[PDB]
């Protein structure tokens, strides 16, 4: 079989993925390697109207105290079930063309974020702003689809001080600068590198939930549960009188583990120029796993797949 | 060759007596080879949010007394489908790596409450031709639906639309508002459900028929693709945009693999049962994929029963 590589480019928001992921495709051949971009337009008019500047908008009025927890609640939810739908649909188009894990791929699948972003980490980030509810973070989690093979995601390092600079002259339409959030999807991501790496080290949250009390992966010792993803849910709206986890919250916590636990992570430096940033990237590729599709006619099918959804949604 | 499961979800538009029907099933077979996962109650009321079924009826007669917009109503109900299915997501997820292929009367059977595709779908479109939620809300969590895995035997009810209605009058949730008009909406996408498999599994192919929407199986004007010739969707010149024929895709292939059984609840709690035992006879079996995953499914389900059912 003809094999495959898919690349997750992921992370917070602010930090040069974008431009990262484009420069490394322009290397290569037309046919070869394909961008599938974020879905701006689904965010900005399809799925619903300026999406982006919602989620912002609904934050600064929970800050000000024009709107109530409940109400931001609502809005936020919504609004990140708009923001994954193109990561979704995606996702399960691409499933059944996904063979096992397998020399150059005849085709590379670069992917300005992964279905994650929308379905774990600006939610939790979210739920750590107070403008959304863990349980519904935690909806949000039991819906991630079963993680394919040769899922690579790279995620970013860059200090909070560059980032902060970053962030600040940007301007995407809708975006509030807020820096609060900045170091909440900061450290969320933090913890889902975490998160692998504990987990591929034989780590089991159920064993280590009695440490609780309040980076990088695939190199380093086994993270303390108190630094991974799971440290956030121990929240008083998720605990029984019992003071243990109601088990419906604990399963969501058991398909969390299942769904990152079989990721192939990467940390890549965006602490130098944009052409640094693509080399940097381009050597990492060297490490990462292809998979094998599963019909000689997936390839171009695949093909056409990312170029419709980049045409279609992308800027 | 590993011991067999029996999984049966049982589903429909509510008020036709689906809960009664299925308690008095659990009451014949031994009480070890049967579990009944009862409807998420708990979780609906107090673990995920606050009376989530008073919110969803009280949002709905909000907007139709022109209280709250479109919008606001969408926001609010969309919100609220998360919630109510999460209890249905989590079990269908962590019940998944224990299932095997299809496959002597099964070491375990299984009856659900509803299967997620109620929360997933039929209820986001009812809600949809109620007009407080979107399309575009509607096709993401199509996209969200779990993979179709081998024997998930759905039971569909029927019932005359009178005696539903009397039904209904008695069998109301705390914090449910009779509605005649989300009644019809929910028997129609249940029935359109039921056509849509029909559709599917006898060949039926949306992207080819697709034009007959604005020009042996059902008539695609007589499945769930007519709910998303929904201009919200399309492009100035007519055209689904592909992501959410993509998501048409998805619900295609979730929808043609199951197995719909249609359970007749015009007669007596005792029949409806007795008619509910039969009809498991067609339903298929599969294989689980570890030897101690019959008692681990034994206790997922259990569990949930003891800590969500009311
Ligand atoms: C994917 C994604 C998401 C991006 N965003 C923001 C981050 C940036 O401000 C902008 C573009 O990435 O959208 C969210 O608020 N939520 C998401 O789920
Ligand atoms: C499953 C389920 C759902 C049930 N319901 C309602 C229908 C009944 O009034 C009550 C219990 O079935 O909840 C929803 O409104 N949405 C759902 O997703």
């Amino acid at each position: 079989m003809p094999t495959l590589l898919r690349v997750y480019i992921d992370g917070p928001h602010g930090m040069g993925k974008t431009t990262t992921t484009q420069l490394l495709v322009a290397l290569g051949s037309r046919d070869d390697i394909v961008y599938v971009p974020e879905p701006m337009t689904y965010w900005r008019v399809l799925g619903a109207s300026e999406t982006i500047a919602n989620i912002y908008t609904t934050q600064h009025r929970l800050d000000q105290g024009e709107i109530s927890a409940g109400d931001a609640a609502v809005v936020m939810t919504s609004a990140q079930i708009t923001m994954g739908m193109p990561y979704a649909v995606t996702d399960a188009v691409l499933a059944p063309h996904i063979g096992g894990e397998a020399p150059p791929p005849a085709l590379t699948l670069i992917f300005d974020r992964h279905p994650i972003a929308a379905l774990l980490c600006y939610p939790a980030a979210r739920y750590l702003m107070g403008s959304m509810t863990p349980q519904a973070v935690l909806a949000f989690v039991a819906l991630i689809p079963p993680t394919l093979p040769g899922t690579n995601i790279v995620l970013g390092a860059l200090p909070e001080d560059r980032h902060i600079d970053r962030l600040a002259k940007r301007q995407r339409p809708g975006e509030r600068l807020d820096l609060a959030m900045l170091a909440a999807i900061r450290r969320v991501y933090g913890l889902l590198a975490n998160t692998v790496r504990y987990l591929q080290c034989g780590g089991s949250w159920r064993e280590d939930w009695g440490q609780l009390s309040g980076p990088q992966s695939n190199a380093g010792p086994r993270p303390h549960i108190g630094d991974t993803l799971f440290t956030l849910f121990r929240a008083p709206e998720l605990l029984a009188p019992n003071g243990d986890l109601y088990n419906v919250f604990a399963w969501a916590l058991d398909v969390l583990a299942k769904r990152l636990r079989s990721m192939h992570v990467f940390i890549l430096d965006y602490d130098q120029s944009p052409a640094g940033c693509r080399d940097a990237l381009l050597q990492l590729t060297s490490g990462m796993v292809q998979t094998h599709v599963t019909t000689p006619g997936s390839i171009p099918t695949i093909c056409d797949l990312a170029r419709t959804f980049a045409r279609e949604m992308g800027e």
